[PDB]
């Protein structure tokens, strides 16, 4: 059947922001996962999970009589999703077990790992998500091989369908670099968002780059796709020397011989894939990466036998029973185990990638301080595994369990303890009084409370205005948060505080972080009154304020809005359309279409623009909150036209007159053009639609201003 | 951006049954078309559209000063996408105004129509909906040119986003059959459930079959398509005779100089497309169809000059200023006025699908009635219309305002007026006894009370349980009835009914339509006992049973479900995949996937399968309303395969022993297969879920015996 995505390739795809609808889950529209959670007997899942580890089912032997490795991959893969640029990824939504990513060649039989963890997924039902059991079974598996964990939290719900993802534009699994869709230019850069090598894989190839087996060119793309998953050079020689401590790889005959992965394959194989001819096609005979590498002596249990080995033998290169290039130890005995026969040993082996941490001069270092030091590379591997198992989930407030780690850590942005009383309804109207008093406009207040609120990204629930980091470096030098005009507002706010909090007894105070969103709910509502509408913006306080000590400069840097259509913002030239920036930026915010729609409208007439730029301004009472965008967008009197200067700005000028009206850019006029949008701008451009437009755009302002605050759920 | 439709192009899509969530909508939840309907001034709405006619817009001007032929195009395109095999497309969703519809080539300059009706829109906002706005502009353009309307019912509620309708499965617009994608085969067989000729066509094309200007083999094209709009001859001579006594068509150079379709414009075009370079691109340089045809002369006048030139001419083939095939009256004088130079005179011209309602046998005998009577063309041309214009919008109980027709048409499947007391919760409780007692089993009681409500399709609201259809013709006859039995259980039905209606005082009495609904409850209420489980099933009294009479028997076999997955019904072999076709009767039938999901496991084990058929009969508790259909297919000790004598039959082995446990079809199998369905299957097959499984069942289970009741909103 064709579609309109077959007849319109490049229209916009709004249904990315209509995902995770109550019609989809399954659960009632009152489940509270939380709640399940924080009754599960979780010290019995990790016990079933610690049998299961050593007892093998038939339909997929386990290697050495022990789970484990297997386990710690599956989760490891879960985790390894995760991009910076845009928090998309990650182990937070369970998300391994939908398509692509169940599909994904790197995940070949994960399938296998997940339904042996069905009959303990059943058993505990709703009380443990698969997300969060797909976690700690990697947890559990470490602990159960002798290894001290760093902790868990648990609290990622589950989810029902697929992520709209950009995983890259190659049409052929794991294409290497240099097509017609590479995700390469110039010296080997890496086109953001992305943060693996080849499409089907979660950061790099194990061969080396392209398959070319050299692990110095290989080390190279392992820094550049660690760092886009927010690992440093520490962190990224810790989690692969302690994941290839354990277990082994898996290619012991032709990749020919596997067939279709879970989404091609038939019916019945019941929702799992790369069925192999191979032999009995499992266990000794298992195929999954086309590698045959066992790096320890003992790939059961906890050991420092990894840097023993690769500091200990020279290394040759040789090829897999597929063909797949590794790497064997020179002169050496036969001491690592055989997985099923114990009359039978074998000679070390290596992966290219594992050499990279030896030849690579940097890594060098690091790995022989983990070597002589096998404390440190223990410590050093337990945090950053709760690193990369934890590095979506949010703030500190969403983790559950017994488990939780103590220590706060810089990476988690954290938001200090509120140690004192609120200020309540009443303190709130007077203080929004005084900011309005002050001389603050409707403009500046919007746009600071934009400015900071706005940073929240749903995709790993980093960012929002709780800390008030909009006052720190880096946000306060953003060039979207106009830092002239920001930190004029920030010192009138300052000074309104501390009298307030001068003034109080009994301990009561308020943060600047709280004071930013009430200054902006003050904004709105004398918008409202300008408009000849008295209204109350709801405000909930209980925000903090963090340190610069608290605050990593370098993290901080992917939460840079370099396109904001909600302030008429680029920062450069892109080859995505803004449009299209738009839209991803607005489901970031998880604004549906209606909401953005609203949203964009009252920012526009509202002063919100960086530079007071007129585009899309098109009302003559700005700082009022109308409907005017709409009206005046949607008046076909206006005829529109590319700008000679400039492809991507239009003139709106009267038909009949030629007379200029208005200027736009794609992102005003796309809610003019797009079938869609422009039903959504008909709603809140009739003349039925004021109080509509004025209680929506309230709703969706106090929506963003609360993304954050997971301390009130 | 590479999608898993782009991965996975064959995998079933379940984003059909979530379109149309409260994300995408922008009124808010408890918004209530009916009401805001209700309250409108329609006298007033009307008065505006009168004037709107004659009031020409200098970037569209209005042929003859008149847009009435342009909107009367416009409503009967809008209403001219219904084919009755699904029940999809048609005017009651107003989709003409998203994509596709607003964009296929036969809809061309529609978009200037529907610009012109946006002041209108703008003015009355929420109280008149798109889809109501554009019949009601052709009926009134219809008024305006002398023409009255047999009524108008107001009650189509806007949709927001395109609906995800098959409309074949071609890649080029307009491609003449017999390519690889050909909707015809055989001896010119249509594929069902298709209703035009070409890809981007409302029902055929005005040159003639594949562009061969033969009348007589276009006639055959124009009843086929008609029929499947749900027209018969009188109804389709009347409807092209009666639209095309108005206005006129527009070819008037090569359609070379068309541009973009709205869907493919530039973002300045503001969404409208079909831009032309010819000459001004407009009004008397319009180009539409490329035909350059003016039937009458009066073309802004209702009239009978229709058929006076059909019948008072030869013709004589020619060719359009673009190069289309048309007709022109041999030996005629100029008579029929230009659009814009009342200096211009023009012979008479016709389509070929014009003079196939002269040549075609069967047509010419009601063309030369219509001719002899014109007062029975004008009857039957406005009863046409009103029947193309609400054949979509279901039981007359959802029909609004003050101008709807009181006559009942046997096409609206009419439904008798309950004139008694109805049954209360007292006189329920008596007869679920008296069922139970009856010795009717739960299969037979769900069984049978499924076969009548699930006809319902929300696409056009026909079917349904209410009017007891069931015991009629042709629904009792149904192989997917199971004729004999359901015979057995109505007769044992109907003898309760006499007993319980003869011992009443008052005018009490309970329908058939109820009882049968009323059964099927007490029979789920037994199967929940069964379990263990104390359940009772609500139940809304209030239909009534209608007569044979009022049941036209050849208008019901579109109804007949010849794949019905929740029943594990296949009548023949197709093309499209069984768990394809559950899908989309899981949409006709208004489910999410949760519900489609819960309900085809709880009718497998209550016993709901046609034939006792044992496929997907996952329990060793038959009648009992338990969640093993989930438990047992998530059972990883079972494996698969699919049958040598039959490949869409799956068997069910004991991965240890062998030994066969089950017998499962594609849709059974889809439930532990497709990635999204199987998460939804745990949730139900998990050890917490006996009474959520229950209690979504009975939820799911009410909803589909209420699907019709448009009586109780
Ligand atoms: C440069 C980064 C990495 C590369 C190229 C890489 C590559 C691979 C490959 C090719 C396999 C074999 C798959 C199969 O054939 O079964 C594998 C296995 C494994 N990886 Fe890694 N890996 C990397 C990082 C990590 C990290 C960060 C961890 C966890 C902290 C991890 C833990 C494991 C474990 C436990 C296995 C053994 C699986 C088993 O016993 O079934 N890997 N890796
Ligand atoms: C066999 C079925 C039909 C065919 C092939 C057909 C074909 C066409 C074509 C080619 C045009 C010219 C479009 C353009 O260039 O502007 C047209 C115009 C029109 N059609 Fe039909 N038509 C059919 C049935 C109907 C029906 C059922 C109605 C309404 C009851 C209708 C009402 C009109 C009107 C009013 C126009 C004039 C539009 C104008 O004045 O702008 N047609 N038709
Ligand atoms: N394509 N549209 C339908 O199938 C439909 C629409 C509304 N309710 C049920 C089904
Ligand atoms: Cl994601
Ligand atoms: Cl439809
Ligand atoms: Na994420
Ligand atoms: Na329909």
């Amino acid at each position: 059947g064709t579609s309109n995505r077959d007849w319109w390739p490049n229209q916009l795809d709004l249904s990315i922001l209509h995902r995770h609808s109550s019609l989809s889950d399954p659960m009632g529209k009152d489940f509270n996962y939380a709640q399940a959670f924080e009754k599960l007997d979780l010290a019995a899942v990790k016990r079933d999970l610690h049998a299961l580890m050593t007892t093998s089912q038939d339909w997929w032997p386990a290697d050495f009589g022990h789970y484990g490795g297997l386990f710690i991959r599956m989760a490891w893969h879960s985790a390894g999703t995760y991009r910076t640029a845009d928090g998309r990824g990650g182990a937070g939504e369970g998300q391994q077990r939908f398509a692509p990513l169940n599909s994904w060649p790197n995940n070949a039989n994960l399938d296998k790992a997940r339904r042996l963890l069905w009959p303990i997924k059943q058993k505990y039902g709703r009380a443990i998500s698969w997300a969060d059991l797909l976690i700690l079974t990697g947890n559990v598996a470490l602990e159960s091989m002798g290894f001290k964990t760093f902790g868990f939290a648990g609290g990622r719900a589950d989810t029902w369908e697929p992520e709209d993802v950009y995983w890259g534009s190659e049409k052929i699994w794991l294409e290497l670099s240099g097509g017609p869709n590479s995700r390469y230019s110039g010296d080997r850069q890496l086109e953001n968002p992305l943060a693996a090598v080849q499409m089907g894989l979660i950061y790099v190839n194990p061969e080396g780059p392209d398959g070319n087996p050299d692990p110095v060119a290989a080390a190279r793309d392992i820094r550049d796709t660690f760092a886009r998953m927010a690992m440093n050079d520490e962190e990224t020689v810790a989690l692969i020397a302690g994941g290839h401590t354990f277990g082994k790889t898996h290619g012991a005959g032709p990749a020919s011989n596997v067939g279709a992965e879970p989404e091609a394959a038939g019916i019945e194989a019941q929702g799992l894939g790369w069925k192999s001819a191979y032999r009995t096609g499992k266990g000794a005979d298992a195929i999954t990466s086309g590698l045959e590498v066992t790096w320890t002596t003992t790939p059961t249990q906890w050991s420092h036998n990894f840097f023993e080995n690769l500091f200990g033998y020279e290394w040759e290169l040789t090829k897999s029973p597929a063909g797949a290039h590794q790497w064997v130890a020179k002169g050496a005995d036969a001491v690592i185990p055989d997985a099923f026969d114990p009359s039978k040993k074998h000679r070390p082996t290596m992966l290219t990638t594992d050499l990279s941490l030896r030849f690579d001069p940097a890594y060098e270092k690091i790995s022989r301080r983990f070597h002589e030091n096998p404390e440190q590379f223990a410590d050093a591997f337990a945090r950053a595994w709760f690193k990369l198992t934890h590095r979506d989930m949010g703030p500190r407030a969403r983790y559950l369990g017994p488990e939780v780690p103590a220590e706060v850590l810089l990476w988690q942005d954290p938001i200090p303890a509120v140690d004192h009383p609120l200020i309540d309804a009443a303190d709130a109207a007077e203080l929004k009084a005084k900011v309005l008093a002050s001389g603050l406009t409707v403009s500046q207040l919007v746009s600071t409370a934009w400015a900071a609120a706005s940073t929240f990204r749903g995709s790993d629930k980093r960012g929002g205005a709780n800390g008030a980091r909009i006052r720190l470096a880096p946000q306060k030098d953003w060039e979207a948060n106009q830092p002239e005009q920001l930190a004029a507002v920030l010192e009138t706010l300052e000074a309104i505080r501390t009298a307030f909090n001068g003034a109080q007894r009994g301990g009561k105070q308020v943060s600047l972080a709280d004071l930013i969103v009430l200054a902006g709910c003050a904004g709105v509502e004398q918008a409202a009154k300008n408009a000849g509408h008295a209204v109350t913006v709801p405000f909930a306080p209980g925000r903090a304020d963090a340190s610069q000590e608290q605050t990593d400069v370098e993290s901080m840097a992917v939460l840079e809005p370099v396109a904001d259509g909600f302030r008429n913002y680029l920062k450069g030239k892109y080859r995505v359309p803004a449009e299209v920036l738009l839209v991803d930026k607005a489901q970031l915010l998880t604004l549906s279409a209606p909401e953005m729609t609203v949203l964009l409208g009252g920012l526009r007439v509202l002063g919100a623009n960086v530079g007071q730029s007129r585009h899309g301004v098109f009302t003559a009472r700005e700082q009022a909150l109308t409907n005017d965008f709409f009206v005046n967008l949607l008046d076909m009197g206006t005829e529109w036209k590319p700008t000679a200067a400039d492809a991507d700005v239009f003139e709106g000028r009267d038909r009949a007159t030629g007379e200029l009206k208005w200027t736009g850019t794609r992102v005003d006029l796309v809610f003019g053009s797009h079938s869609q949008l422009r039903a959504l701008a008909e709603v809140y451009g009739s003349a039925d639609a004021q109080e509509k437009f004025v209680r929506d755009f309230v709703a969706v302002w106090n929506k963003v201003m609360n993304l954050d605050r997971f301390d009130l759920a």
